[PDB]
């Protein structure tokens, strides 16, 4: 079914560590999606995928260095979720 989009905001200048996204979902599910943002007038996507563990938790990490400096916002997208999946929270962490 339908893609789920979550607007995010980050530092435009701090590129230390990892964009860290926590999802809660059906235990043992498969899921995938992206982080999407505009840079230089163009839409760019960094894909993620992962399975929820036995507790229904999924942590996705994307290194910050993959996102150009000067980008401060975009969308976390869920594309495929075998069961249920929600994004509970995100931040840049080291
Ligand atoms: O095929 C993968 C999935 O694609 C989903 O569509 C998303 C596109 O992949 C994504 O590029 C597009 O991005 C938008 C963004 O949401 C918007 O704010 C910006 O203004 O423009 C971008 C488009 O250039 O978002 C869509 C989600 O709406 C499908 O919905 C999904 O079924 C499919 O698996």
């Amino acid at each position: 079914d339908t893609a789920i989009l979550y607007p995010f905001t980050i530092s435009g200048n701090d590129r230390n560590g990892n964009f860290t996204i926590n999802f809660k979902g059906t235990p043992n599910s498969t899921n995938n999606g992206c982080i999407g943002y505009s840079y230089n007038g163009d839409w760019e996507k960094i894909e993620w995928e992962g399975s929820c563990d036995g507790n229904g938790n999924l942590v996705v990490e994307v290194p910050m260095s993959k996102i150009p400096a000067g980008v401060t916002s975009g969308e976390i997208q869920i594309w495929w979720h075998s069961g249920d999946l929600k994004m509970t929270d995100y931040k840049a962490l080291e």
